[PDB]
C-alpha cells in the first residue's frame, strides 16, 4: 500500500499539532490562574489595610461623640 | 499482504490518539474556563468590599468634620 502511507504521515502531522496546543494551553492555562490567584491575594492585603484605616476612623468620631456630649454636659 | 492491513491497523490505533488528543482538549480548556471564572468573580467581590471600605473611610471623614466642627463651636459661643 502507499496513499495510506501518506494519510499515515498527515494524521501524525495532526497528532505533533495536538500535543502541541495541550502544552501550550495547560502552561498558558496555569500562567492565568497563577496571576489571578495572586491579584486576589493583593487584593486581601489591600482590604485588610483599609479595614484597619477604617477601624481607625471610625474609633475617632466615636472618641469625638464622647467628647462632645462631655463637653455639652457642662452646661447641661 | 504488501503491508495492506498493517496500514490499517496504525491508521486506527492514529485515529484513536487523536480522539483522545482532542477530548483532552476539551477537558482542559473547560476546566479551565472553570478556574478563570470563578477568580475573576472573586476579584471583583474583593474590589467591591474595597469600594465599601472607602465609602464608610470617607463618611467618618465627613462625621468627623461634623463632630469637630461642633466642638470648635460651641466652645466658641461659651467664651463670650
Amino acid at each position: 500500500k502507499d496513499e495510506k502511507d501518506h494519510l499515515i504521515e498527515r494524521l501524525y502531522r495532526e497528532i505533533s499539532g495536538l500535543k502541541a496546543q495541550l502544552e501550550n494551553m495547560k502552561t498558558e492555562s496555569q500562567r492565568v490562574v497563577l496571576q489571578l490567584k495572586g491579584h486576589v491575594s493583593e487584593l486581601e492585603a489591600d482590604l485588610a489595610e483599609q479595614q484597619h484605616l477604617r477601624q481607625q476612623a471610625a474609633d475617632d468620631c466615636e472618641f469625638l461623640r464622647a467628647e462632645l456630649d462631655e463637653l455639652r454636659r457642662q452646661r447641661e
